[PDB]
């Protein structure tokens, strides 16, 4: 069972700005994922302090990134806070309302798209390098979900048959044919040291067995 659902006007207006704007600084995207994998890391572990027995689906706190040439898929992989299933149809989304507003804004007043983390819809920016996105998630209260998104003003929620996730979020982006390099060892690990040195949390760079 697959729902389909309509983004908001202003965030399919953004996706579009995002696809088809001509803008070559694309690999801002990874730090930006980063960053709301960090976030939702942060999440967990305040909450763990006052109820430990969240930490029962998993106690490592980590980012694991993992490219596949053969599927052509970079995957974000974090054991943060997760989401609910209204997060991903509705909250998280309404939220992205007034910020998709301010940078629409700002970037008509001179900003550029690299500075969409300050604005808080910074997870948009994956869409620089990926034809469609696969987020599959578990919440600690909700069962686990499979959001998809191919832009074109459209998203699809159903539940996850795939492998028990335990707790946390991965982030698969389906790259363009022309985003490849997003996939190589040597440039993932140049992006994180330049955006992302400073995470709190363990990254792991996996390396392809071919
Ligand atoms: C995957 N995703 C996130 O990881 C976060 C966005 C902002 C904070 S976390 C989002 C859930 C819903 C589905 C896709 C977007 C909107």
């Amino acid at each position: 069972e697959v729902e389909t659902f309509a983004f908001q006007a202003e965030i399919a207006q953004l996706m579009s700005l995002i696809i088809n704007t001509f803008y070559s600084n694309k690999e801002i995207f990874l730090r930006e994922l980063i960053s709301n994998s960090s976030d939702a890391l942060d999440k967990i572990r305040y909450e763990s302090l006052t109820d430990p027995s969240k930490l029962d689906s998993g106690k490592e706190l980590h980012i694991n990134l993992i490219p596949n040439k053969q599927d052509r898929t970079l995957t974000i992989v974090d054991t943060g806070i997760g989401m609910t299933k209204a997060d991903l149809i509705n909250n998280l989304g309404t939220i992205a309302k007034s910020g998709t507003k301010a940078f629409m804004e700002a970037l008509q007043a001179g900003a550029d798209i690299s500075m969409i983390g300050q604005f808080g819809v910074g997870f948009y920016s994956a869409y620089l390098v990926a034809e469609k996105v696969t987020v599959i998630t578990k919440h600690n209260d909700d069962e686990q979900y499979a959001w998809e998104s191919s832009a074109g003003g459209s998203f699809t929620v159903r539940t996850d048959t795939g492998e028990p996730m335990g707790r946390g979020t991965k982030v698969i982006l389906h790259l363009k044919e022309d985003q490849t390099e997003y996939l190589e060892e040597r440039r993932i690990k140049e992006i994180v040291k330049k955006h992302s040195q400073f995470i709190g949390y363990p990254i792991t760079l996996f390396v392809e067995k071919e």
